[PDB]
């Protein structure tokens, strides 16, 4: 009955829970419990057991030491319709009954802000569900099994962890982190792996384009060819810096073909205007084409080569999915098609210069903070 149904979040606060200035927090599935059957997922609402015999006594000690006991569980099956919320609620209370200590439980029912590794659930714990008492991150701890451990991190553990979301949730918040085996059983630290792209490296500063000695626009007409992955932030950059400066905007998600596109470039160049071709432009054929309009009109031609890697683009796309309900998702399939076809632009196709456009932070402090969070386990 201590349940709160919020948007894309469920919170249970057991009788006996008090706010505290430090937290011991756990994932649920694969950390505090596992299936009795051995299946990844429970055959029934009754298909669970406490993961290790040592857990209840550990939790009792933590509580005596003044730790608020908390669960951060990803349960996207509820948002996906696979698992009824009331069934889960019943399961959580029975678990808690068995664990024998007061817990507060936060449940990420959906994709996005609250789904580990993104720190939505921590921020809710802190801002909304700890009665205003500041939590010391350094004195707290997060324990979870989605820890990005390598295959054979232990005997029988022949496959790497399905996910790194638990470790990364801790990394996003700054929480000391352990796996269930390291924490409850005092096993040695297992080897693990983090995603290649680390959003904490994303900088807001830095030059806008390269070389820093050249100049973004020119006073005279010219054709600018944009190159970059889908979701790389091309269109946003172009509106901000070119269209607002007087360049004609040519775009292929809007038009619908490359004929529609080239004739706009020729047109606009007759109209004494400046054109920018805002599409992927993965390969030599695509770009030579717009290079030909430039040479037709006796105008220079440049390339804006967006440096965004595939993981930076994917990251950008998740950030937009999370913060903008109108943003159309840019699917991976579409990412791989570009990559499969990509070949770098070279001065030898006929560019006066190629500009490199670095990937940087696109804006409110809370959204910056969100942007440099790991967002995929
Ligand atoms: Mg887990």
């Amino acid at each position: 009955l201590g349940w709160e149904s919020l948007k894309k979040l469920l919170v249970f606060t057991a009788s006996g829970v008090k706010p505290q200035g430090k937290v011991a927090a756990f994932a649920l599935d694969g950390t505090l419990i596992t299936t009795r059957s051995g299946k990844v997922f429970p055959t029934s609402p009754s298909d669970w057991r406490i993961l290790y015999p040592e857990i209840p006594k550990k939790l009792q000690e933590l509580a005596a030491e003044g730790y608020k006991l908390v669960i951060f569980t990803n349960q996207m099956g509820i948002g996906r319709g696979k698992l009824p919320a009331e069934v889960f609620k019943g399961k959580v209370e029975a678990v808690l009954e068995k664990l024998g200590v007061p817990f507060q439980v936060l449940v990420a029912t959906h994709a996005g802000l609250n789904r580990k590794p993104v720190s939505g659930m921590w921020d809710h714990l802190q801002e909304q569900a700890n009665e205003g008492i500041p939590i010391s991150v350094e004195d707290s701890v997060f324990v979870g099994d989605a820890a990005g451990r390598l295959a054979n991190w232990a005997p029988g553990r022949k496959k790497k962890d399905f996910s790194c979301a638990d470790r990364l949730f801790a990394l996003n918040v700054g929480l000391p982190f352990a796996t269930p085996e390291e924490f409850f059983l005092k096993w040695p630290a297992a080897r693990f792996e983090l995603p290649a792209f680390d959003p904490r490296t994303i900088s807001s500063a830095g030059p806008l384009y390269l070389p820093e000695s050249s100049s973004l626009l020119s006073p005279n007409p010219e054709v600018v060819v944009a190159v970059g992955f889908p979701g790389a932030g091309k269109s946003t950059f172009i509106q901000e810096h070119l269209v607002s400066a007087g360049y004609v905007h040519v775009n292929r998600d809007t038009l619908g073909s490359w004929q529609r596109c080239v004739s706009s470039c020729q047109a606009a160049l007759r109209q004494g205007k400046r054109v920018v071709i805002d599409n992927t432009n993965p390969d030599v054929p695509s770009r030579a084409r717009y290079i030909q309009c430039a040479k037709d009109a006796g105008v220079p031609c440049r390339c804006f080569n967006f440096c965004a890697t595939i993981e930076q683009a994917r990251h950008n796309n998740r950030f937009r999915e999370m913060t903008d309900p109108s943003h159309a998702p840019v699917s991976d399939m579409v990412m791989f098609s570009y990559r499969k076809q990509f070949e770098p632009p070279t001065l030898a196709e006929g560019f006066l210069e190629i500009l490199e456009i670095p990937f940087r932070l696109q804006l409110d402090p809370a959204l910056q903070r969100l942007y440099r969070q790991f967002s995929e386990g």
